[PDB]
């Protein structure tokens, strides 16, 4: 990934919320040229991407996490919302489209975890988080997560890069900058909520 | 990608569908053993994706494209709707939390495409089709085409291999089924829509 100056993230604490907040997450793999990914749940510990720790799981039957065991490098990608962006929209000309995103890359070293259940037990505790009411395991679920767990591999990514995009419009005019949030708070709050809260503190001419 | 045959798509024609439905696609390549990834807008040529031909094109300033003179393997993921599904929807007890989504991976050879501008000018006709009214360059749109494509890559892909995952809950029972399509009906009527549209076929 490539991060335009004008898309780079102020603070890494934006880099950090959009992974806890988005952590559905792509895990990809390289085996002799060819990437492999794997759509699985990812959680993060500790205060940053970078120097952090990842947190998933994935099917024993997908034989994807017989190549971790070598530990190489692999890279999870955790996208936020997004959206094209028309020019119909900016009501000018010559124009351009663009689509609006924000992502976070996260490189590193990956390694079978120990403890299955407890990634298994803290995934749904972060995924539940956030939610009212947040739905906490009851002991027949529990003993049902024990039961299952032969047919999961847990893993760990210790992230040595991370690199975020937020392609948010910030490089529009203030007036063309209006037009594209208002036509995205109709049908796509989510990615209007992001360009305020990217907008707050924006690094610009840093 | 490994798709659970419970979850595999019932016609070749409902992978073309989302690759087309959602061209904002993950493209991926390896470079010293690494997975290095580009978000870039990727069309479709041809009826299927698995012997399609994909065309994307990202910035000249990225250097991901310079992975792809050598014409390696390139992995191209297209992502439909997705959404959490919360064991507190489903009622029962036990129970054990899902993620249900649908995506595609195209797998294939990439080929830097010389005709930067048809590839450009093709991804507006067919991001701009579904829009109502849909934005036709201008002259001077065009023109501003021409001088950014020095700033530009174009590329190929022609798909050796396709796997399609469509996880949409349709091995729950008819009662925790309707649950979760009526759960994804309030704010996330995309995921709704597509769990409909995976029903019976395409
Ligand atoms: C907290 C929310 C959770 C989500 C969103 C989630 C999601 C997923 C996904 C997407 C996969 C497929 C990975 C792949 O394609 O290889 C998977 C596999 C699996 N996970 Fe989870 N999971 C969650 C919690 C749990 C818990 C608590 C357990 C209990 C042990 C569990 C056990 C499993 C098993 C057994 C499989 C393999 C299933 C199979 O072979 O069909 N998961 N999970
Ligand atoms: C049809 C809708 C379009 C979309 C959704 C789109 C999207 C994008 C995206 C996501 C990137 C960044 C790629 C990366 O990370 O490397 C990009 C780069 C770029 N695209 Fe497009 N694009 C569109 C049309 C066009 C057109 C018509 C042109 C005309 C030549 C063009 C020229 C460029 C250039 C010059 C860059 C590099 C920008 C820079 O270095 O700052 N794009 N585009
Ligand atoms: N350099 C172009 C980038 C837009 C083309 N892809 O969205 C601009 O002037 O905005």
């Amino acid at each position: 990934m490539h991060v335009f100056p004008r898309y780079a993230a102020a603070r890494p604490e934006q880099a950090a919320e959009l992974v806890r907040s988005n952590p559905f997450a792509l895990v990809v793999s390289a085996v002799d040229g060819v990437p492999v990914a794997t759509h699985a749940p990812v959680i993060l510990e500790g205060d940053a991407v970078e120097g952090g720790t990842l947190l998933g799981h994935m099917a024993r039957a997908n034989p994807h996490w017989r190549s971790f065991a070598s530990s190489p490098d692999v890279l999870v990608v955790f996208s936020g919302p997004h959206g094209y962006v028309s020019p119909t929209v900016y009501a000018t000309d010559p124009a351009v489209p663009a689509w609006d995103y924000a992502a976070v890359h996260a490189t590193g070293r990956v390694e079978l975890a120990e403890d299955a259940l407890d990634v298994v037990e803290r995934t749904v505790a972060a995924l539940e988080a956030p939610r009212d009411p947040a739905w906490t395991p009851t002991p027949a679920s529990r003993e049902r997560f024990r039961a299952l767990l032969p047919g999961v591999v847990a893993f760990r990514v210790r992230v040595r890069t991370e690199q975020s995009m937020f392609a948010l419009s910030q490089d529009l005019d203030a007036e063309r900058y209006a037009r594209v949030r208002e036509a995205f708070a109709a049908d796509n709050p989510g990615l209007a909520d992001l360009m305020d809260r990217s907008l707050e503190h924006h690094h610009h001419h840093h």
